[PDB]
């Protein structure tokens, strides 16, 4: 029984020693959508993903300008115009293109100076925020920056000042390592919130995820496709959630030597209660280095 | 209603807005881990006991990037009936319970290791809450968890900026529900949850054990009042409700603008990777809404 904290969220996790508990996004029916943005590829009838806009947003963007307007940009990425297919399903390259289409959606709403932060997300499963069925991820552009992103500033600059060195370059040998691609690693947090969570870092220091490339997208696809697929083998195909924590769009050049973007995955297999709740602090029942080795020895034969 | 992001000095952080729309033996009875003390003191016929918890999250037996599992675990059941809920004892009983509390607090108290203690309150499974005698728990903690972090830094700037404490201003902050003689339950302005409601003391004081016998009976009034019309409005949704205080070693500085309260959250919803990835929360009712439909409600 033991405390664990990381400079990437910045706070103490409790560690207290598991499974889990057509459509109008379907080809054809894109009038019974919000209005498109684009698609892949460009123009093209025969798509194999779209983004558009959220038909009830949690942040209008008609709105432009103690309490601040709703203006933000919440937009839905359709992952597959096939209905029963779920992210994981998709081959390597084809994720590599939901990846790529983040980056360029990230870049259009870059030109704005309102927006501080773009929150990329991805929900699968009722009772972990899935309204729909279909294969879709989101994106929520707020105008200001949110609470995981300024701790995560806050402890990596703390260990930076401390030690000179980035956290998460040091993924190999701060965290346990369970797989590891070309350009990405990924890792069972020295410090986990949830059980079962699992990183996958860039292992080239970049601060921000829309500078991410063709040739690491489909890398990063295939990682991610492998994690996924772990996950729910091992865990019998829990619901989940994974979020890219990147940088501000004005993070500065002094933040840059610490600030190194991520793919967080949460399998849901518990809930919280008042203690979490009232601290702000987790139980995780698994450590990482079990995790680690339980997920380095599943296979998919 | 159209979108807003809304703040407060208390959790310090944006919560988004977009929206009575909403709604929904044993082992513990008179076997059980080692008893710490029972009320009556030493009566058979007990109203209610804290004992240790047979798994506890930190373990009271390691007093000393990582720190030992220390600290204290312990289990208040509320009351010797089985089927009884927190929300059915009356008053009286219930300011026995938070009494008990500030005992507790106070022997756990004597230890320099201590630097925060979460009292919190879990009904219904899918709230937390593994057993269905009516109970609560205290959480000791060696280190100052991220929520009492936030709320002092978040009401230091603003103490700074005003010269005022935001609690103290209950009443012209947030959207008044009920009142009591020591007590004021309100809507949060910048509410994280949808019908989350806070029971604010009317006299700054910055711990909650600072609580006498008489506020403690006129405070379980106001729960009462406040679990009851949740329970009804809502139609008996699981919930949680945990105390907000100070931490062991607040310091004269931070006392000014350190106020303790009662958080009451009753569970409508779940969260998905957006607030897990961000921290930011979205509320589908605005508490100036559940402000009148909470007055409104009748038992
Ligand atoms: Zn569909
Ligand atoms: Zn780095
Ligand atoms: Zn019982
Ligand atoms: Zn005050």
């Amino acid at each position: 029984p033991e405390l664990r904290k990381d400079p990437v969220t910045n706070r103490w996790v409790i560690f207290s020693p598991f499974k889990s508990k057509s459509c109008p996004f379907c080809i054809g029916r894109e009038q019974e959508c919000a209005p498109e943005l684009f698609r892949v590829p460009d123009h093209d009838p025969n798509w194999k993903l779209r983004v558009i806009e959220n038909l009830y947003p949690a942040l209008s963007r008609n709105l432009e300008t103690r309490t601040i307007v709703g203006f933000g940009f919440h937009d839905v990425v359709i992952e597959s115009p096939v209905h029963s297919i779920q992210l994981s399903d998709i081959d390597p390259v084809g994720i590599g293109d939901i990846l790529i289409a983040y980056k360029k959606r990230i870049n259009q709403i870059a030109q704005h100076d309102s927006i501080n932060y773009i929150q990329v997300f991805k929900n699968q499963g009722a009772s972990a925020g899935a309204s729909m069925s279909h294969s879709h991820s989101q994106m929520m552009a707020l105008p200001v920056v949110p609470p995981t992103v300024s701790s995560r500033l806050d402890g990596t600059k703390d260990y930076f000042e401390e030690t000179g060195k980035c956290c998460l370059c040091e993924a190999k040998s701060k965290h346990f390592v369970i797989d590891e691609s070309s350009h990405f690693v990924s890792v069972a947090p020295f410090a986990a919130t949830y059980p079962f969570e699992i990183w996958i870092i860039p292992k080239d220091h970049s601060s921000h995820f829309h500078h991410l490339d063709d040739v690491k997208a489909v890398d990063l696809g295939g990682l991610l496709k492998l994690m996924l697929q772990k996950i729910a083998k091992q865990l019998n195909d829990p619901p989940y959630n994974y979020m890219i924590h990147t940088s501000p769009l004005k993070v500065t050049e002094s933040q840059l030597p610490y600030t190194h973007w991520f793919l967080q995955i949460v399998p849901q297999l518990s809930g919280v209660g008042g203690f979490e709740i009232g601290t702000g602090c987790y139980i995780n029942p698994v450590f990482p280095e079990d995790v680690a080795k339980v997920m380095r020895e599943v296979s998919l034969t």
